[PDB]
């Protein structure tokens, strides 16, 4: 019995596995200066079609707090989502990283930032009494399970321009986001106005270890310093790298996003039309967020079926993995009918 | 007339009583960072006006006073419950998160610029998991900044839900003699009698050159905050510089009669203009600073003799701040271009 | 083939790729919230003969960092050995990790510091000028490849309690202090006067990660929510844990470790009587440090061995880990002699 | 009779300073600089060093500095100092709490100065990920145990700085005693020199409370005032930091009390130093006399009522004069001095 608590709870995908023992055959000069970590940054460049730089830390809470404090200073302040995971998951990490750099919510909608939503938090106070605003951040796919596509991203790198912004993504969840479009990863980066790029690997079939993608290689001097001091330098970084190119090499990676896509469709197509239960946001990666009543207790109880419920409390979210079996998809959605229909 | 506007109370000058002590301490040579005569002796006066043996320090600015007092009342991976109109929230430049290595400050809803057990509650009850910092301390302002005062029966309430819930409760004075002169209190009642744990009391803004005084009213907080305000380059080499004043402000009274004048001049605009139509007292003046909302008239005043005052991010509300020395002459002079404005 | 550079540059040792293989079968809790995690633990508290608590971070220098930072303020200072890891080979981390505790070396007599020259260091500076010293580090096995007997601990532990000082063990290479000695673990530590140890895993043979252990588990106050506030705290936290499993389960650790320093007492006895060759410190561990004459670049680049160069002309320290073959050593010590006697 | 040789942190505020404060008390000015005093002050000082220096102002010399070394490299960077620095030695981890975690690695110092040499020595043995990189170097004028680095040191470390990619950033805690001793300009002490920034000391020299903070290169003030304001060093009431700068700075009075506190440090070491036992440990060169003595020093400290700061224990005492020290105070403590030993 698996379960839709979330995609840190998978395992190692195949490909990783793979990558892992084979590397760990040899000898390696440690801190980055091997063969695997080299090839994962080819394969890096060629995906996105461009020379950026590459750097691997060990989760994704430290490359997203150390990509931030690299793009802006302790007086400056960071513009991100009410629902942004450095906002509501990290305790407090980016600010620790930073030394102090303000974390300023921007409103948001369909878990999205809007370029009116950022320009009402930043020309707020350009006064000193406030920390400039010199970063936004977007999750992609966003917390809520929704996908921002080429033309939104353009239109808030075109506020970052009007206002002075560097551009930040949190790809914890990216594939997700490259499965559900048609687009390459350069359409939904760095041409369209992103500067850095975190590239979740842990919950895409790794045990460990995020990327950290900078494509405006001036943004990225002595990031390997700062890493380093930051206690996210990994001494035998193959076992870092070498997954990457298990899942890089022949689209292993994007394999495994469409397929916990596909099952997060198969369930929201077997139970948003249920009476009493509301999707709450579009389906557009791989969880379903779903209005229900008493029943999530009733489905908890009948079954261990695990999964997270807000605090909004008429509300649970599903999410799938690389690993999830559809018919588990089927049997959650039977027992969700039974309960509510019944 | 006049160099004196309606701004803020950071602009108004050193009053007598503390330049006269600043004086009588310029007369010999004394020992540095604490140990002369008269960093004890304001220490005592705070002591017997607060009547208790709160442990004295003695900042720079309101900024840091503030951001050293919340840092030692939590870890970085705690946070700070804060009102949306806090100081530390909108004024500080990010000093709190500074000063702290990274507390997050939490905003709680506000009734007229104060918090409310209820909204600290929350913020509180929300955040026990560990993807939050978990909540350590609520900070209060008082007077607010909106110019509203917390009765002792408010903080009473705020500091039970504190203990109740293992919070810290530090209270932002700066404007802390506006509150005692208007309500008529003891400070002992609008602090540690309620459960204050660390006050931030202010004398830049009522007379003085620099400076602000911490008090710790619950000591074991206390320990090594000394060697803190040291390594956050807020140790005074010539610290009778920024006692002595507070002598000459404890000594006699001054310090309430300068916050009554300031308070008084609030108060006065207010009754002179508050029952014009087209303008509405968004908050009591219960400080000294007057809210009121008016129509786009605000440039008609601000045209008019450049009258300077502080208009909000928002179009109709205005906000006039008197000080320990404006004459309530020019108060009379701006009530009266009020009204020939909302009449003509 | 393999070098001796470092213990870093070792691979995943079997003990600890079965654990992680079987940790890899099924769905689990995040976080830490797992059964490799409690299991993990439980080994950890037979072992030490106590109830320590026990986390999981990343790597040696947060790991160091993290417990350094836990143990005083920001205006408090650390006592430390002049050849300490925590001062040379961390980039500023304890520093970053602590919002500045300054790091006051003491003198060290063969790696190791005294209760004596902690004194020097401590009573110099009870002044407000200073930042008030309230922790002692120490490395075991040392830097050096020296190790701190029983009696040598309780003695710098008296002085610590004396002082009013906590205890802090830097066991990046505990095991060859074991190994070497014969002790328990208890023995090297708690029963000594530890306060917390830093128990390397990845330099005996793990792809990544620490153990922290509290044998006081009042300082441990909070210390998870200080690693997840640093970035250091796995989501898939069973890949950390479960190597642990492995390893100590039923002796591997310590017979990787005796490995490692048999191939290195081996290296030494076999040059040691050779006339332009000393030894410069006791090889206590897994390490070789040798004064031979800057012929080391016949060995080094030459004949293509690895190793690292003190910054002595012709100061040479060789590296031994779980996973060197004794004929690897021969053949280092024959290099040696073609080279020193021709 | 309040007058002892500790500290010329225990002196006065000065009648210039003091006059200066006076005036600026007259009426309502906007705060945070913006300010008719800033404003005179900093035009003294730009017209004062001969350059287009940005001009800001600190609470204290701890801050200013550790502020100053903050905004010249980042955190995984390093700072080079001397083994007598005032950021090493006496500040409780300031630089270190203001950078977040910029290591600060001392180099060898002879007569309180640093070398190129000694520079060279640390910054060329960091070089890999393992050591935080230097990029700035801290000199003290004058230094520490009262010496001073002449213009010709100071273009030699310059040149050492520009070659290493470093910064150089100056303590001028006790600047004026530098130059009043070298009759050198402010200009040739600096920024002539290759100086980027310096932390000019008011308070020692007969002000209440604060530091000027001077970038003689704009680029690296950038957001200062927002690191500054943030750091809780941004003075509401900014008159009262800089009119006493008007007021030192208006008709030489600043020079004046360095020289007087130099001319009362060089009479006292004239009138002791050829005494049996008793020896200078540095060259006068400011407003310090560092001398080595007898143990029975203490009848001088004892219930002769001399205050002054002994050394480790017992070897070292150190004598400091003030703007407002008095010639025939130093007669007599050296008159003492000279019983003392004289049996
Ligand atoms: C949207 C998002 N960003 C970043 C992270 C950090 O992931 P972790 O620290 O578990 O690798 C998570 C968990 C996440 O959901
Ligand atoms: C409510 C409140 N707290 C603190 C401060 C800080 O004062 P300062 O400018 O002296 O740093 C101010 C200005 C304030 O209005
Ligand atoms: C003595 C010592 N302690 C701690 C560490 C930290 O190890 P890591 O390289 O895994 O950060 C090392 C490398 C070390 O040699
Ligand atoms: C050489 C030097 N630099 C900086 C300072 C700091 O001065 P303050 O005590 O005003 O913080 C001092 C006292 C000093 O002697």
């Amino acid at each position: 019995s698996q379960q839709f608590a979330s995609d840190n709870y998978s395992g190692i995908c195949p490909e990783a596995w793979a990558a892992m023992e084979k590397a760990n055959h040899g000898h390696d000069r440690a801190y980055g200066d091997d063969q695997w970590t080299e090839r994962a940054s080819e394969y890096f460049r060629n995906l996105f079609e461009t020379d950026c730089e590459v750097f691997f830390a060990f989760n994704g809470t430290a490359a997203n707090s150390l990509a931030l404090a690299s793009l802006c200073q302790s007086y400056h302040s960071v513009i991100c989502s009410e629902t942004a995971h450095v906002e509501t998951d990290e305790c407090g990490a980016p600010e620790f990283f930073s030394n102090g750099s303000k974390l300023l919510t921007a409103a948001s909608v369909n878990g999205k930032l809007t370029p009116q939503s950022i320009r009402e938090v930043a020309l707020k106070r350009q006064d000193i009494h406030y920390p400039k605003p010199r970063v936004v951040t977007i999750t992609q796919a966003t917390e809520v399970g929704t996908v921002y596509r080429p033309d939104e991203l353009k239109a808030i790198s075109a506020t970052c321009k009007e206002l002075g912004l560097n551009l930040h993504m949190d790809g914890a969840r990216f594939t997700n986001a490259c499965a559900f479009l048609g687009c390459s990863p350069a359409e939904l980066t760095w041409k369209a106005g992103v500067d850095v790029l975190c590239f979740g690997g842990t919950k895409n079939g790794m045990a460990v270890g995020e990327a950290i993608l900078f494509f405006n290689r001036q943004l990225a001097e002595d990031f390997d310093y700062r890493c380093k001091q930051a206690g996210q330098l990994a001494s035998k970084m193959r076992f870092l790298s070498a997954p990457w190119v298990g899942l890089l090499e022949d689209g292993a990676w994007l394999r495994h996003g469409n397929h916990a896509n596909h099952c997060a469709q198969l369930l929201a197509l077997l139970v948003s039309d249920l009476p009493g239960v509301e999707l709450m946001f579009p389906v557009e990666a791989n969880g379903v967020f779903l209005q229900m009543p008493e029943h999530a207790i009733e489905a908890l109880r009948a079954k261990g079926w695990r999964f997270y419920t807000f605090i909004g409390s008429g509300g649970a979210r599903f999410m799938c993995s690389w690993d999830t079996e559809e018919e588990r998809v089927r049997e959650l959605a039977a027992d969700i009918r039974s309960i509510i229909t019944a």
